[PDB]
């Protein structure tokens, strides 16, 4: 629905994924083409996922996209990119304007596939934006910045004001790179455990995680780990709670 209108702001996320000849890119929300003209300008073929049939057919149309484009006409929430990226023989950058309703949800759905995204450009709120990138000790650090961490380097670009769209959202936007490890910095032997610990300790953040996480790891056992039971799930790091997740792994 917010369709990226300036012509400055989209010249700089352009600048910024530097879309390159051979690589594989993906498209979601094409909309109006802001972004999918000069991306498919710098490269031979282009993938877009557009739930909108009218935009479809009109990105179909364009003289110079058109033959490069491929389209699926579907919800990225349940697209398959794993058979995407098999398809186009490579890990896929991904990039797009998300409507502010979706971004959570898909991006979980993209981290999921880990090895199959080489990266992600998106366009969200811009306190989401915050959320993924915060590190420990501050207001913006949640279950959010722990996950999104566990899975990817969070790299934050531009800042977005409402008048760069047509309608105006009614909240600052902003765009992310999203680059899942190579190497993944902090293994988890299981990640709904990961997900669970950060639940459980966010869930209550206000208490300190003897409190908080007293259901799953008793005092003796946070002490043994070098946590501090006085901290608040904030002050935890991604690595404690990688750790966290793989004791409760390797004991239960």
């Amino acid at each position: 629905q917010n369709f990226l209108n300036d012509q400055f702001v989209i010249d700089s996320i352009v600048s910024a994924i530097n879309p390159q000849k051979g690589q594989a890119m993906v498209e979601i929300g094409p909309g109006l083409a802001a972004l999918t003209e000069p991306v498919g300008e710098r490269l031979d073929q282009l993938t877009v996922i557009e739930l909108d049939r009218d935009l479809a057919a009109r990105l179909q149309t364009h003289p110079f996209l058109g033959p490069k484009l491929t389209i699926y006409q579907q919800d990225a929430m349940t697209f398959n990119f794993g058979e995407l990226a098999e398809k186009m023989g490579q890990p896929l950058r991904v990039f797009g304007n998300l409507p502010y309703n979706i971004s959570t949800p898909l991006m979980f759905h993209l981290f999921s596939y880990t090895d199959a995204i080489a990266d992600m450009h998106f366009m969200l709120q811009k306190e989401v934006v915050n959320r993924l990138v915060a590190g420990p000790n501050s207001k913006a650090y949640g279950r959010l910045s722990v996950m999104a961490q566990y899975y990817c380097n969070v790299i934050p670009v531009l800042e977005v004001p409402p008048s760069a769209f047509t309608p105006p959202p009614k909240v600052d936007s902003a765009v992310v790179r999203l680059v899942p490890h190579a190497t993944m910095p902090h293994p988890v032997k299981d990640v709904r455990v990961l997900s669970r610990i950060t639940t459980e300790a966010f869930n209550q953040r206000r208490k300190t995680i003897r409190n908080s996480l007293g259901n799953l790891f008793s005092v003796e056992v946070l002490t043994g780990m070098g946590i501090d039971p006085a901290m608040r799930a904030e002050n935890i790091s991604v690595a404690q709670y990688c750790q966290m997740a793989n004791y409760l792994a390797e004991n239960a």
